[PDB]
């Protein structure tokens, strides 16, 4: 791709390193570290996530982070794709990529923490279920990720590692697709022939759906991921319905796991379908609408 070579609109993206208050670490990789920070005037004060290139990084590592920055800029804006807010690329400090901060963390861990705080739907008095998750929340998250993937697809992208661990949750129940840089999430064609396409991302989306409606459980419980797993997968064996799913959502997972990639729904069809399911669920209770 050589994305690092793309023109850089510094007036639009460059942020002064001295306008950042660096905080607690959020993660680390071969590239360096990601830390939480407060930025002033990146749009006031706003909390952000900063991916920083380690000192003494190799040329390939440096090139890789710059590439990621240019790719994020190329992709463009979408509510459900982690928002790039700026970068620090000029001399005087490390290369830094700045994104919005999602306070609730990854979806897998978050959902897991709400297992004792979930009900299919609230009933008045609703304060008995304050901050509880409901089927509406779960369908909503599913819908948003589909919207985000439909967007990435429209921009000719292939995610390749779609999973709950790569989805962050921000305020107002808005989720963001990320790629922090996965056999249980791979389509058969990917496992056996290393083939990656938007349709294999759909298969992974199906696993993500299972993760969502199991409230953060690990895929394929009780199964060792080995040649026997691959044999049975290719044969048609699929995960059973998760504990918090609806019949419609489970069939959607099955659809996403069709053996033939061309027969799996497209993200556009998933957006349509999940949107309808969400609307039906959101307007179902007429209690407050007399
Ligand atoms: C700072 C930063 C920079 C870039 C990204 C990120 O997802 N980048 C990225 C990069 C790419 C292309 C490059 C992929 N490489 C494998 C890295 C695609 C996406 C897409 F489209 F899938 F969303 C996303 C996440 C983050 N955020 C982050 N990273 C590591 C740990 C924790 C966070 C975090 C915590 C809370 N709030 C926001 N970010």
């Amino acid at each position: 791709e050589h994305a690092e070579r793309l023109p850089y609109d510094a007036s639009k993206w460059e942020f002064p390193r001295d306008r950042l208050k660096l905080g607690k670490p959020l993660g680390r990789g071969a590239f360096g570290q990601v830390i939480e920070a407060d930025a002033f005037g990146i749009d006031t004060c706003r909390t952000v996530a900063v991916k920083m290139l380690k000192e003494g990084a190799t040329h390939s590592e440096h090139r890789a982070l710059m590439s990621e920055l240019k790719i994020l800029i190329h992709i463009g804006h979408h509510l459900n794709v982690v928002n790039l807010l700026g970068a620090c690329t000029k001399p005087g400090g490390p290369l830094m990529v700045i994104t919005e901060f999602c306070k609730f963390g990854n979806l897998s861990t978050y959902l897991r923490s709400k297992r004792n705080e979930f009900v299919p739907y609230k009933v008045a008095p609703e304060d008995l279920y304050k901050d509880f998750l409901t089927l509406e929340h779960l369908i909503c998250y599913s819908f948003q990720v589909a919207k985000g993937m439909e967007f990435l697809a429209s921009r000719k992208c292939i995610h390749r590692d779609l999973a709950a661990r790569n989805i962050l949750l921000s305020e107002k129940n808005v989720v963001k697709i990320c790629d922090f840089g996965p056999l249980k999430w791979m389509a058969p064609e990917t496992i056996f022939d290393r083939v990656y396409t938007i349709q294999s991302d759909v298969w992974s989306f199906g696993v993500l759906l299972w993760e969502i409606f199991s409230l953060g459980a690990s895929p394929y419980p009780g199964v060792k991921i080995d040649e026997e797993f691959c044999r049975r997968l290719k044969e048609g064996t699929r995960m059973r319905a998760p504990d918090y799913t609806t019949p419609e959502m489970y069939q959607t997972m099955l659809d996403c796991w069709h053996g033939e990639p061309s027969q799996r729904p497209t993200f556009s069809e998933l957006v349509e379908h999940l949107g309808n399911l969400l609307q039906a669920n959101a307007q179902q209770d007429r209690h407050h609408h007399h």
